[PDB]
């Protein structure tokens, strides 16, 4: 038995398609399972979206107050629904997008990056600027959750998104002050306790960004650190197209995939 066999058993048991990527390190070979197959972003895009906004603006831009109306709420928006008559700062929008998967926050940051009709092109462009030729965002929240299996629209691959997240958190895509804001928001995420976090021991640091969609889509992208501070990137993506558009996502699948990864990365000699 090897790791690919373990992953295939998860697929069988959950009636799911699973994608896993952990980039190679100095000490470890890449872990990959369907890593070049396409999966819908869902809200995993919101992490590189926040990076794009951070990168293109000075820090004082995070204090810029953005006004919107009930006309702009089209999606699950746990934070923005609360502030729709008053408005929210860019920094508050980044916070909401990452820590609560707020659709409206994401959509507003898309507009901040690219203007009214240009947000998705611009977000995709940011990824192209990082050397990611693979991913693409074509719709805003909530429509980006709804493309059918095999549609290339609104998709990344585990390989591509992990390599983006690596540049953002563990490379120099952002200067340290901006990088630290992105890291802190992901570290404070409220939506990921049952995904990659659940697969890693408590003394490993985990920051993450989840996504959940139609056809039982459930994703999580994380950066993890060993108790001594050795960092790894983990992308786990899944869907359950056999149940149709309303298939139940299964977070436990992601927790188990992450548990498999954690056992490779932690167990020594």
């Amino acid at each position: 038995m090897d790791l690919a066999d373990r992953f295939a058993e998860l697929e069988r048991r959950y009636d799911a398609r699973l994608g896993v990527y952990v980039p190679a390190t100095g000490t470890t070979a890449a872990i990959e399972y369907r890593a070049d197959e396409r999966f819908a972003f869902c809200c995993t895009f919101k992490a590189p979206l926040v990076a794009a906004v951070l990168h293109q603006n000075p820090l004082t831009h995070l204090d810029k107050l953005i006004t919107y109306t009930s006309d702009d709420i089209r999606s699950i928006s746990p934070v923005a629904q609360q502030h729709v008559q008053t408005g929210m700062t860019i920094g508050q929008l980044c916070d909401a997008a990452i820590r609560y998967s707020d659709g409206t926050a994401a959509n507003l940051l898309l507009a901040d990056l690219g203007g009214p009709g240009g947000g998705t092109a611009a977000f995709t462009g940011y990824l192209r600027s990082l050397g990611d030729t693979v991913s693409r965002l074509d719709a805003e929240e909530p429509e980006l959750n709804r493309d059918p299996p095999g549609d290339e629209r609104d998709t990344t691959t585990p390989h591509a998104i992990a390599l983006v997240l690596q540049q953002l958190v563990l490379g120099n895509a952002l200067p340290p002050d901006k990088r630290a804001l992105l890291t802190d928001w992901m570290a404070r995420n409220t939506t990921g306790a049952k995904r990659i976090r659940a697969g890693f021991p408590a003394d490993w640091k985990v920051i993450d960004k989840t996504g959940t969609g139609d056809y039982g889509r459930a994703n999580d992208i994380a950066v993890v650190w060993s108790p001594t501070g050795v960092p790894y990137v983990v992308a786990v993506m899944s869907d359950r197209a056999g149940g149709g558009y309303d298939a139940e996502p299964r977070e436990a699948l992601l927790a188990e995939a992450a548990t498999c990864v954690a056992g490779v990365l932690a167990l020594e000699h």
